[PDB]
């Protein structure tokens, strides 16, 4: 009865309504560093978020999304393994109920406390709706979060969570700079995959950053006080909204560094 991350409608049940869940290029996957192939022909990533227009933040019952104005080429991603220009449309997180779990992708079986997804769509296709119908329609920039010192750029996001506590609530969120959530280095692994939540469409080129960002115990704690439920329903904490690693099948993970 509409997907979730619970015992009764969680990841292992998604295949009943979304048959593609057992396909050939499903995400997330485990990054085995010793089998990733160094590819010297990969180009440096090109992140241009200087004219980024954030609009609002909302709780959709699965996670919280900060949306951006993508009517024009304001914030894009170019280079790396990409072909063409991809527009930033929204970013969201996946997190756990404990510091030792949260991320969707793992590195050599190791799980991080959470994972950030910056979602972009191929401008060649006109609009997001069309992009989700093509093999190279999306580009998701994934960043891992580990518990340590505080991250300044994340605090503004943390402060407003109280106003979007339950399903369906939103709040205006203008003038937010995404550049405050990037690690120093832009080295990455890349592979062809899918969305990690229903519809689970196989239209994504995944770009996972090697270097994770640090956030405090207090910062992640705040994420854990959100609700899956809308106002007036019984309370169900929003935690562990992540999908388990899927088999790689016949794909190869390419690294941009040695
Ligand atoms: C795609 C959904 C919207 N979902 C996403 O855009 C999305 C983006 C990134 C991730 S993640 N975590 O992999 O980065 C997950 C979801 C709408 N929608 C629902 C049914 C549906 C059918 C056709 C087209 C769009 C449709
Ligand atoms: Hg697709
Ligand atoms: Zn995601």
């Amino acid at each position: 009865h509409h997907w979730g991350y619970g015992k009764h409608n969680g990841p292992e049940h998604w295949h009943k309504d979304f048959p593609i869940a057992k396909g050939e290029r499903q995400s997330p996957v485990d990054i085995d560093t010793h089998t990733a192939k160094y590819d010297p022909s990969l180009k440096p990533l090109s992140v241009s978020y200087d004219q980024a227009t954030s609009l609002r933040i909302l709780n959709n019952g699965h996670a919280f999304n900060v949306e951006f104005d993508d009517s024009q080429d304001k914030a894009v991603l170019k280079g790396g393994p990409l072909d063409g220009t991809y527009r930033l449309i929204q970013f969201h997180f996946h997190w756990g109920s404990l510091d030792g779990q949260g991320s969707e992708h793992t590195v050599d079986k190791k799980k991080y406390a959470a994972e950030l997804h910056l979602v972009h769509w191929n401008t060649k296709y006109g609009d997001f709706g069309k992009a989700v119908q093509q093999p190279d329609g999306l580009a998701v920039l994934g960043i891992f979060l580990k518990v340590g010192s505080a991250k300044p750029g994340l605090q503004k996001v943390v402060d407003v969570l109280d106003s979007i506590k339950t399903k369906g609530k939103s709040a205006d969120f203008t003038n937010f700079d995404p550049r405050g959530l990037l690690p120093e280095s832009l080295d990455y692994w890349t592979y062809p995959g899918s969305l990690t939540t229903p519809p689970l469409l196989e239209c994504v080129t995944w770009i996972v950053l090697k270097e994770p960002i640090s956030v405090s115990s207090e910062q992640v704690l705040k994420f854990r006080k959100l609700n899956f439920n809308g106002e007036g329903e019984p309370e169900e904490l929003m935690v562990d909204n992540w999908r388990p690693a899927q088999p790689l099948k016949n794909r190869q993970i390419k690294a941009s560094f040695k």
